[PDB]
């Protein structure tokens, strides 16, 4: 297996990496590790001018006020228990978001903040028969509603909530009232089942009180029961927000309809899926130990034909101290990373479950050193059914000494280990800013990609509607609208040469510059800064873009292209002009 | 016979040799890279608004910023590494910021930006590079585009007499400005010789044109060489105006009626010239040709002549021009008596003997080109191993490349830069590394390993936190220590310990619409164990790394109870390391 890419060579994989408290997604190329874009999510970036754009602070909503966000998990749609490669879903911790990215433009093109909720922090994809949902964890329990005049956590009407978002539409679909609260998740390979982990059963906000439960659980959600709930009309809505909100706690030991709680120790984290659609395997973290739950006795579970949920269970390896997260290699073998042994550990699923029965066998494979304190781990298409068992990536959290000195704050270490033979390969260490919680890998052919703008893209449709609205042809015009206080310039561009080069306003007007890159060469890319006004902006080929802000100091301004796209870059320019607001008539 | 055959592969657990200081260009941060491996170490946020670190959103970071916080976006393009004697110190790097006219310094020891200054009177600041000799006591800055003086509304001409622009003078180490010369044209990029007297800026606007075709019209504009000493003199004699309310000295660098200023000298350059970069040897100043498929050679030791009056002619201190290729941008230096140049044009790197050149100039038969390496593609900036100090070695080369095309797998219309890493140590340049970057680094710089020498953990009395050190003291408050809620109107001051797994302050009680500034203080002194803080749903977020005090401030809007957090992984009971902000109603 080759490791190193030479000039001229391509990768193998395209990685999308979450990119942790930073808020973008960073999308790598694989085995070389190499950064190849950046997607801008929920932080603001100054090259693209997302979140500055028009474009962009629409797709944000009233979040756009937010300049940060923390997330952890990317995941790809799918189609029958495969990649499509149509979307990227990611989680916004920081201000309990989820964002939609499209792998054609490699953008966000959606975002919804989750209502009545505080956290979104696991999340995962439905599997089957497509990614008709995005499942999505609120980690954090809140009063409801949260009005200041009751804070306690063990309150009736204190929880958080399990929550289904319509992955085409991007609104709501449900939410399900859960006990306890929910740390990661993940969906079966049939459509009826997703799971989650918790780790606060005890409704704690200290330390010692989320740790009292020699067992948590993992909650499994009837999805099945769920939508039929939905469909006739058996839920209640939460504040202004319209979501159906069904309730999976326990009342008095009798289960809900939508809910099975298994026992688990101790306050788990992980919740994988095994490839072949048989598990989900939960890592134990404070206890050192998975527990294997059997997807396929979940029925009987929901039907009552088991005594005790335990019964679900049918493994519970003791692999090593601190598990956090598994992945899968398609041929048996599961793969756990222990945070305070440091290391991955390779241990076999029928083996484990085998050993469950008292069947002395062992079921653990290899134990491999990573550099250090390693979190998730990612096997290259463990998601899905066509899990190859070629690559995996431990996502370490302290790299100490593995690259040279960068003062107090240090990069994470995601080490690329060789999974393709009988023995794990350490064979990369990738240094990474902020702390990439979770990647994603997807085979070359999984992702096809846009190289010029559609004229229709939905990204701007909502400002070709503007332009429509004053008469503008996005396509071919140069004009300066003048509307009260508000000027609208229009104009296309073309390289070396914005195609208004200067404009007049008053001083205090609200300018909106749009601009249409009219060209069709690749790699041509336009910028868009006013000196001294905070505003800069990407027009890539066949795009509009636009941007708003006031012109609030007098005198001549210069604007300029930011993005090297001819010999005469450093001449593509232009100015406006702002007339003195005492030359005009005066407002208080 | 010399072969170019380093080692480019970077194992697990083996070291990278150099760091390499990359610009974040449009993106608006510095990013610290190993070299050879090209992998990116750490992010170092300057005119962004950084969500991990909360720079942009902290009060320490708005201070440093000062008014310009207000700003999201910056526009960066030359990082340089602070010098003494000529040879890189690693105390700082300074950079600029083309989009909101600043310049930044970042400290070398805790690779954070710790000073930031808002050029005055001035519109886009782009070329930037450091004074070398005896140390770098000036940052020298250009402002690219010509605005009016004063730019009140009454005048829009760019012919007028009071419409120029200026070259900039900032005080390295206080960070404020220390002069200001007012120049014919405009100013591109910039270079210092060896000795502190001169300074050179290219000019391509010397049309003071605004249209593309005006700004090309000139067969040649020229390089200006700055007097220093000359402007040092007249600042110390007080013979200098000051423009607006900003107290900087101006000295006027324009010819008038064709007369010198003693500030400085106009030299006849073609065309449109880009590059302005010192040779190692202290001999040049080349400066690239861009529309010209030339670079020229500027003597800096015939520069005290020329400025003396000795000399006929200000070409009289060219020395070469020798022709290269299409599209001449920029060059740097083997310390061995090479140039290499880009050509943007053609596409390549070309490797050229100075003395050579010098030699055909004179009418001497001579070739003095030694290879041309095709790269991909276009290349703009280029840098060689230490190619800015007397101590350039030779070794690496990186070409900044600004149309990536297929070199690496598609990832929708918009492209990385390819940052191509090049073996120079040899006779024959070779091509070893393909390194993909955002948002169009502009330039780079590389220092030796043994040049950088960095803090394990933050010092209590360090400047980039002390305001709120005394924010604290006027509190009261001893931040080693306590844990307090300090309650003042409608301001509330939290201060707190962190120490993992638990935050110091796992609780406090405000009113709605209250202030509320939290001030936590990271006490544990192991390496690597950095905490965060974010508060749920309000927008706040920020680094806590091991014995620094950070502080943030924002208003609880909304009633109820509020989550907040650690952000940074750092121990087992991670997920655990929660606090609850109660907001009570009105
Ligand atoms: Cu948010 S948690 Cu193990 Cu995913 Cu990092
Ligand atoms: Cu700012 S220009 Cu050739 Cu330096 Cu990039
Ligand atoms: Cu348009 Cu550079
Ligand atoms: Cu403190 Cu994670
Ligand atoms: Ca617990
Ligand atoms: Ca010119
Ligand atoms: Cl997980
Ligand atoms: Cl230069
Ligand atoms: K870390
Ligand atoms: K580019
Ligand atoms: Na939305
Ligand atoms: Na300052």
């Amino acid at each position: 297996q080759k490791i190193h890419v030479g000039p001229g060579e391509l990768d193998d994989y395209y990685g999308f990496w979450s990119g942790g408290h930073q808020g973008e997604v960073r999308v790598l190329g694989v085995p070389s590790m190499r950064e190849l874009m950046r997607i801008p999510v929920f932080n603001v970036d100054s090259a693209t001018g997302w979140g500055l754009t028009n474009e962009s602070r629409h797709i944000m909503g009233d979040s756009a006020k937010f300049l940060n966000g923390d997330c952890h998990h990317p995941h790809i749609s799918m189609t029958d228990g495969k990649y499509d490669g149509k979307y990227l879903f990611i989680n916004d911790k920081a201000n309990s978001r989820v964002a939609r990215i499209r792998l054609d433009i490699m953008k966000c093109d959606k975002m919804i903040t989750v209502p009545n909720v505080q956290a979104i922090h696991g999340l995962r994809l439905q599997k089957v028969p497509h990614t008709k949902y995005v499942f999505a964890n609120a980690e954090f329990i809140i009063p409801h509603p949260n009005d200041g005049k009751v804070f306690d956590l063990q309150d009736e009407n204190s929880y958080t909530m399990y929550n289904a978002i319509d992955a085409e539409t991007m609104e709501m679909a449900f939410q399900v009232i859960v006990d306890g609260n929910l740390d990661n998740t993940d969906a079966d390979y049939t459509g009826r089942f997703a799971a989650a982990t918790c780790y606060n059963s005890e409704k704690a906000f200290d330390l010692g009180g989320m740790m009292r439960n020699e067992r948590d659980w993992v909650v499994v959600f009837d999805i099945h029961a769920v939508e039929a709930a939905v469909k006739a009309g058996d839920f209640i809505t939460l504040g202004d927000s319209k979501t159906p909100v069904l309730d999976g706690r326990k009342k008095d030991g009798k289960d809900s309809k939508f809910t099975r709680y298994v026992p688990v120790p101790k306050n788990p984290h992980g919740c994988n899926t095994s490839s072949d659609g048989k598990y989900f395997i939960a890592a134990g973290k404070l206890s050192p130990t998975c527990s294997m739950i059997a997807i396929d006795k979940l029925p009987d579970l929901f039907a009552g034909k088991l005594a005790d949920p335990r019964d679900v269970i049918v493994g519970e390896p003791e692999l090593g101290l601190g598990p956090l997260h598994t992945t899968f290699d398609g041929r048996g073998n599961a793969y756990t990373t222990l945070f305070i042994d440091s290391q991955v550990v390779k241990w076999n699923m029928e083996e484990a479950v085998r050993a469950y029965k008292g069947e002395k066998v062992n079921y653990i494979k290899q134990k491999l050193d990573v550099h250090y304190q390693p979190g998730h781990l990612h096997a290259s298409l463990c998601e899905t059914n066509e899990a190859d068992g070629k690559w995996l990536v431990a996502l370490s959290k302290f790299s100490k000494d593995r690259f040279l000195p960068v003062g107090p704050l240090h990069p994470e270490n995601d080490q690329l280990i060789d999974i393709s033979g009988d023995e794990m390969k350490l064979v990369h260490d990738g240094p990474t800013f902020a702390e990439p919680h979770d990647c994603i890998m997807a085979r070359r052919d999984q992702i096809k990609t846009k190289k010029i703008w559609d004229r229709n893209d939905p990204f701007f449709a909502p400002t070709v509607e503007m332009a429509k609205k004053d008469g503008i042809n996005l396509d071919t015009d140069n004009k300066v609208i003048r509307d009260g206080n508000k000027v609208r310039v229009y104009m296309t561009s073309m390289a070396p040469a914005f195609g208004v080069q200067e404009f007049t306003v008053k001083q205090g007007d609200e300018v909106t510059v749009t601009i249409t890159n009219i060209d069709q060469i690749e790699d041509v890319s336009f910028g868009f800064v006013v000196v001294n006004h905070g505003v800069s902006m990407e027009i890539s080929p066949q795009q509009t873009s636009s941007i708003t802000f006031v012109a609030d100091k007098p005198g001549l301004h210069w604007y300029y292209c930011s993005w090297f796209c001819h010999a005469l870059h450093m001449e593509m320019v232009g100015r406006m002009m702002v007339e003195p607001a005492w030359s005009h008539p005066q407002f208080e």
